């Protein structure tokens, strides 16, 4: 059994492993970190199946749960937000916020989105390129969801810049195991004492919805806001900097995708859909236990056994998407769709969020600076290591 995770082929591509296995073992067996034996799906068939059987588990707590890091074990032992959740359980905790993001929600944030996004690329012409070139990640990738999800969980405006700092700290790569965790604890005190304050004097905003709809008519602890308000901010956060700076080198990659873009901005949704299938992101987050013996294709998964169903392979399958590795933002889209945000009752609870953050930002961008240009050799883009989700640490641009 190979170990796994796989690593990446290259820069932006996705492990070299997933094609072979799709056509000759779909359903297979690979070896995690501490010895643990996992079936490791990669059929877009099969991969929703997984996603949506009652036959499966989604609790951690759960022996044979394919922890993928001796961190992610450690993780695993705090209380569960409905993340880790099994029905009936993770409807009844996610229904609570799920309003924010259902798509007329999100339709009426769009003007907000917008001034959000026109904001911050003002920013961003407001310091040129003096003989330098900007970090798009630093100065605009990371700025933009950020800002909006603090936004929307309650955080004053004077506060975003500094707590985003934070944020990206947790996740940063030169970033001590020590400094991590200070990052951690620093945003969960900040989050504690806003919910206090959205208790006494409640607002338009997702904490004060939970202090005043779940905390207190006695539905959930304070402490519980606090989680679900935390695993808001955490759960896509690095997710949606990755897939902007990925939108922008892979249009950067493929200019006549590009020229009609800027010709014609109406396109940003077809061009998101692509990304968002194209480049998985997010792609060792559908994992779970069998509560008991079910069979997947021709292989039979016991009891208490690990699956890992890959969505970024199954945004491959040949058999779904024709000329699968080509990005075509043209492309004529299958009855299945993507599953760049997952699948069933685990989905992504904020799809229609992501993709009018992403839509914005690429029928935006190229108006503002249409001679807008990675300033690095393509060949030199600082992908995130080999071995990690696919992403990119910084991106220099002039404009
Ligand atoms: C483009 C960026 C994003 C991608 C590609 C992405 C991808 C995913 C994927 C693959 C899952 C796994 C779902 C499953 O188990 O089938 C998921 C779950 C989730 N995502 Fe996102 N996500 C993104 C952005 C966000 C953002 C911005 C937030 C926060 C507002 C968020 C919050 C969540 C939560 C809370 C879950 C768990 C939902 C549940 O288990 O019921 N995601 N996302």
């Amino acid at each position: 059994a190979p170990s796994f995770p796989f690593s990446r082929a290259s820069g932006p591509e996705p492990p070299a492993e997933f094609a072979k296995l799709r056509a000759t073992n779909p359903v297979s067996q690979v070896k995690l970190f501490d010895g643990s034996l996992a079936w490791l799906v990669t059929k877009h068939k099969d991969v929703c199946f997984v996603a949506t059987s009652e036959k499966l588990s989604k609790v951690r707590t759960r022996q044979g749960f394919p922890e993928l890091s001796a961190s992610g074990k450690q993780a695993a032992k705090a209380k569960p937000t409905f993340v880790d959740m099994d029905p009936p359980e993770h409807m009844h905790q996610r229904s609570m916020v799920e309003p924010t993001f259902t798509p007329e929600a999100v339709k009426n944030l769009q003007p907000y989105i917008q001034r959000t996004v026109d904001d911050l690329l003002e920013q961003m012409k407001q310091k040129g390129c003096a003989n330098g070139p900007v970090d798009l990640v630093k100065e605009f990738a990371l700025p933009v969801p950020s800002y909006i999800i603090y936004t929307l969980l309650g955080v004053p405006f004077n506060d975003l810049e500094y707590l985003t700092q934070q944020n990206a700290i947790r996740t940063n790569g030169s970033s001590t195991a020590r400094e991590a965790s200070a990052a951690n604890q620093e945003l969960l005190d900040y989050l504690a004492i806003l919910v206090e304050q959205r208790l006494v004097e409640p607002k338009d905003d997702i904490i004060s919805k939970l202090c005043t709809e779940q905390v207190k008519p006695g539905n959930i602890d304070k402490s519980d806001a606090v989680q679900i308000a935390f695993l808001l901010l955490v759960a896509g956060n690095a997710t949606m900097v990755n897939m902007i700076a990925l939108g922008v080198a892979t249009l950067a990659q493929h200019p006549d995708q590009l020229a009609q873009l800027k010709a014609n901005p109406s396109l940003a949704p077809q061009f998101v859909e692509e990304l968002c299938r194209y480049h998985t992101a997010s792609a060792l987050a559908i994992k779970r236990t069998a509560k008991e013996d079910v069979m997947i294709g021709d292989k039979l998964v016991r009891a208490n056994e690990g699956i890992i169903a890959s969505n970024q392979s199954a945004n491959r399958d040949e058999e779904v998407f024709e000329n699968p590795d080509e990005f075509n933002m043209n492309r004529k889209w299958p009855p299945q769709d993507p599953l760049g945000f997952g699948f069933g009752d685990h989905r992504c609870i904020a799809e229609h969020l992501a993709k009018a953050e992403l839509t914005t930002v690429f029928s935006t961008l190229y108006q503002k600076f249409p001679d807008l240009k990675v300033a690095v050799p393509l060949g030199k883009i600082n992908y995130t290591p080999l071995n990690r989700d696919v992403g990119i640490v910084d991106l220099p641009v002039i404009f």
